[PDB]
């Protein structure tokens, strides 16, 4: 017997709906601007896939965001390039100004919209929490529009939310590992930080969608309303599901096991153990308390589910009562 097939529980046919082209990304023809219309100023990080600077557009005299990728394959790069031009103009997802090559070297560069971030081990300390049901509600916005558009993120971390405290302003970033939902397709789970990947990536179940983003959501909140960061510590990624179980417990996850007939890895057989479901007054201290109310644990608990289609859309927690102070000062 092989694994149970899964299929979203929104937004499921967006993209059989849409033509072709929308998501047949290895077929996209990339537009090029001209690399002379901006010049690097300085430095702001590094990864295994690019170097990125902030530039001068000299055309215009606007500050941008340059990404100058690294030797990748060239459908991984259409893939960033078309969802970035798929969710332009969406809610809290950052625009690609321009898409430009060195005519030498022959490497591209994506140009963004530049955020004027306050980085988040320095931001979040002086989070409050209304904060962080205003920012997390911000984020929502971005992922409901993703997915209503047919794209999961799979790469929801503090790093990738571009926050400028002073206008209130955020940017969902960095799409380099997002995909296309398409029902019946199975995924590559070696996605995400260790940190942020869901019970689905740990235990091998490919046929996810949407709500991996929630799971990763789950993880960045319990870390902001808690204090600790990372929430879910493991060693690795055999560990990492040992991490949660012991929060979870391993009763809900040997029924997710079994209701999608999924074959654990024997290496966890030894790794698992017992453990009971915790409840989450265990991580409240008084440090953390003004951050934990029973409204921030309700909507936690119902993000952090072993089984994929049981946790919240994006759309669902945009509606829980842990948001209705925003939802109102936003009339
Ligand atoms: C461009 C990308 O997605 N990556 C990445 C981005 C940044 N930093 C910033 C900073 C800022 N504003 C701060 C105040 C200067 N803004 N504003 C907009 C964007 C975007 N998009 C952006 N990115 C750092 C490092 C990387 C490394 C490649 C990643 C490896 N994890």
């Amino acid at each position: 017997s092989g694994p149970v097939p899964s299929r979203a529980r929104v937004y499921t046919d967006v993209n059989t709906h849409r033509p072709r082209e929308y998501w047949d990304y290895e077929s996209h023809v990339v537009e090029w601007g001209n690399q002379d219309d901006y010049q690097l100023v300085r430095k702001l990080g590094r990864g295994k896939y690019s170097e990125v600077f902030e530039a001068i557009n000299i055309t215009n005299n606007e500050k941008v965001v340059v990404k100058i990728l690294k030797p990748v394959k060239k459908k991984k790069i259409k893939r960033e390039i078309k969802i970035l031009e798929n969710l332009r103009g969406g809610p809290n997802i950052i625009t690609l100004a321009d898409i430009v090559k060195d005519p030498v070297s022959r490497t591209p560069a994506l140009v963004f919209e530049h955020v004027n971030n306050t980085d988040f081990k320095q931001l979040y300390q002086t989070l409050t929490d209304y904060d962080i049901r205003f920012y997390m509600y911000e984020i929502l916005k971005a992922l409901d529009y993703c997915h209503s558009m047919g794209i999961m993120h799979r790469d929801v971390k503090p790093h990738n939310v571009m926050i400028d405290h002073e206008h209130r302003k955020l940017r969902l970033i960095d799409w380099g590992l997002a995909e296309f939902y398409h029902p019946g397709q199975e995924y590559n789970v070696r996605v995400a930080s260790r940190y942020f990947k869901g019970p689905e990536l740990l235990v091998d179940y490919q046929m996810y969608d949407y709500s991996l983003d929630m799971w990763s959501l789950g993880c960045m909140l319990a870390s902001m309303i808690f204090r600790k960061e990372p929430f879910f510590h493991g060693h690795d990624n055999y560990d990492q599901l040992v991490r949660i179980a012991k929060v979870l417990g391993t009763e809900d996850l040997y029924d997710y096991i079994d209701k999608y007939n999924i074959e654990l890895d024997p290496r966890f057989n030894d790794i698992l153990g017992r453990h009971s479901r915790k409840r989450w007054e265990r991580f409240v201290h008084s440090e953390n308390q003004h951050l934990v109310s029973p409204e921030a644990l309700d909507f936690l608990d119902k993000l952090l589910r072993y089984d994929h289609q049981s946790r919240l859309t994006a759309r669902e927690a945009m509606e829980h009562p842990y948001f209705y102070t925003v939802v109102k000062d936003q009339a």
